[PDB]
């Protein structure tokens, strides 16, 4: 497995990553989710939070008692690990009324590209 | 052996090259190795000369008949291979006072995460 593509997709989570702070600040003060296809209350537009493989990052989600909203990287559709155009890298607020925050990540990617902290989870049945 | 790392290496030399006309220039024309410890005409401070795995590019090295100009990168403390963390690769003028201009480089990270150009030689002795 590439380290090549391992780390596109490293981008796309130190760039949502760093989100955690804003998004976490509004959630538990506002009772809200913030999302930016438009720029709003000290966070940038999606499409102008990016890097090297990172085309945007948009925030969103539906709010819950644990938490729910969402950080969401889009990976760039070109000079990008062929696999890895176009896809998503997930971060999700969690355990919001339980202690410190938790931020869950899952990807539309495949695994094979993933950290193990991101990666889904397969077993056989009856 | 990672070509990963290999791929970090190309970054400080591909960004040191990109001084060398430069620093070619002012040999030419002041007989002086340029210092950009602060910018200085033409070039920029070194840190302010830096990408993903590359933290700062240095302009310096003494003066001779024939060049003695240095172009040096330095690799970041971090978020790089840990083989080539704080890692330096130098560009060298020479040649000057002889005929075509030429740039030796040398480094001071192991040699298998270098070009050929790049490596240093081991023999034995009696």
């Amino acid at each position: 497995i590439s380290e090549f593509a391992r780390a596109q997709l490293s981008e796309a989570m130190t760039l949502a990553s760093g989100l955690k702070t804003k998004v976490s600040d509004i959630f538990s003060q506002d009772g809200s989710c913030p999302a930016n296809t438009a720029a709003t209350a000290g966070i940038e537009k999606d499409t102008d939070i990016n890097g090297k493989y990172v085309a945007k990052v948009t925030t969103g989600g539906t709010a819950a008692a644990s938490g729910g909203c969402t950080i969401v990287a889009t990976m760039k559709a070109s000079d990008v690990a062929t696999p890895l155009r176009g896809k998503t890298l997930t971060l999700t607020l969690g355990n919001a009324d339980k202690g410190s925050y938790t931020w869950a990540c899952t990807s539309n990617a495949d695994n094979k590209y993933l950290p193990k902290t991101c990666q889904t989870a397969t077993t056989t049945t009856p």
